[PDB]
DNA sequence: CCGACCGCGCATCAGC
DNA sequence: GCTGATGCGC
DNA sequence: GTCGG
């Protein structure tokens, strides 16, 4: 972490600004910045420096040459010391609760973790859950604990159908050492874009995994989205490991590699990939990639491999490891 | 200057 | 109920 | 908050 300092105040500022300030934009403009200078591979030395990378302005200039002499931002300094917006970014850290309900909360009096538990009945699901394994949420998965998930997810799916394929991607697809979550792709030969020839495909593997007592809460939970939470069984005498995130996505088989290129994200990378796409006149979504006409998008073009979707826009390929952005 | 900023699934709500 | 908009999250 | 045209 050559510069750790200036990204963390960054992703500091980007969090305000998304839960305090309910300002997208500005949020993602920090997370952008924050982003190019983690790859830049120089100690910055000041912001004229800085600025010389996209996403950086004269904004974020100023606040690293702050940072830089004095080692803080009064910005954030007052930040921290207000007890609305401290209130407020604590209360988002529950799953489920974001800026708005977070600032309702704050006005309604509930604004700690105990306030929180008293009150649960004014929690919907997804946010009970959320405050049920807070502490396990905010604990990071070993790789070699994300291996064993990926066992079970993988034979599990398995005996429900052998045709059946399913991926694990995000960060660990990316090789992380760690990760926040397990996200697995699922494709099934019955569920293209031209029809789906069976039902229930996301459903029966949801079932079993929790009839195996894999997955143990639901967030939510459409035709082709699953969010909840799932946990590794331990052995005799041994303390139990801490309930896990869990996303799958189920996507037609004949988009799989649209669908890889998306869940394997990261999520910054994609932006900028889809953003890059734009330039070059095309819009990239988890499907499809379509050209722009000169007024809308166009029919998909014909994807076989990711590379493939790199080639349509002008970059030269990225294998996962290198799109921790 | 200033429009535009990646793209979308599921849950919830308002209005009809 | 439906549709569209919003919140929250991937 | 940043930036392309
Ligand atoms: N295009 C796009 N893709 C996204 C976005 N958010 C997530 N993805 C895609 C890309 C992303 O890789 C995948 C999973 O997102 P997570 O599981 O929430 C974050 P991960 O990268 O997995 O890292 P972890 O912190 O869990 O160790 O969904 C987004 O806003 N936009
Ligand atoms: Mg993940
Ligand atoms: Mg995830
Ligand atoms: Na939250």
């Amino acid at each position: 972490t050559l510069n750790g300092g200036i990204t963390d105040m960054l992703t500091e500022l980007a969090n305000f600004e998304k839960n305090v300030s309910q300002a997208i934009h500005k949020y993602n403009a920090y997370r952008k910045a924050a982003s190019v200078i983690a790859k830049y591979p120089h100690k910055i030395k000041s912001g004229a420096e800085a600025k010389k990378l996209p996403g950086v302005g004269t904004k974020i200039a100023e606040k690293i040459d702050e940072f830089l002499a004095t080692g803080k931002l009064r910005k954030l300094e007052k930040i921290r010391q207000d007890d609305t917006s401290s209130s407020i970014n604590f209360l988002t850290r529950v799953s489920g609760i974001g800026p708005s309900a977070a600032r309702k909360f704050v006005d309604e009096g509930i604004k700690t973790l105990e306030d929180l538990r008293k009150n649960e009945d004014k929690l919907n699901h997804h946010q009970r859950i959320g405050l049920k394994y807070f502490g396990d949420f905010e604990k990071r998965i070993p790789r070699e604990e994300m291996l064993q998930m990926q066992d079970i997810v993988l034979n599990e799916v398995k005996k429900v159908d052998s045709e059946y394929i399913a991926t694990v991607c995000g960060s660990f697809r990316r090789g992380a050492e760690s990760s926040g979550d397990m996200d697995v792709l699922l494709t099934h030969p019955s569920f293209t874009s031209e029809s789906t020839k069976q039902p229930k495909l996301l459903h029966q593997v949801v079932e079993q995994l929790q009839k195996v007592h894999f997955i143990t809460d639901t967030l939510s939970k459409g035709e082709t989205k699953f969010m909840g939470v799932c946990q590794l069984p331990s052995k005799n005498d041994e303390k139990e490991y801490p309930h896990r995130r869990i996303d799958i996505r189920l996507i037609p088989k004949d988009q799989y590699y649209c669908g890889v290129l998306y869940f394997t994200g990261s999520d910054i990378f994609n932006k900028n990939m889809r953003a890059h796409a734009l330039e070059k006149g095309f819009t990239i979504n988890e499907y499809t990639i379509r050209p722009l006409g000169v007024t809308v998008a166009g029919e998909p073009l014909p994807v076989d491999s990711e590379k493939d979707i790199f080639d349509y826009i002008q970059w030269k390929y990225r294998e996962p490891k290198d799109r921790s952005e």
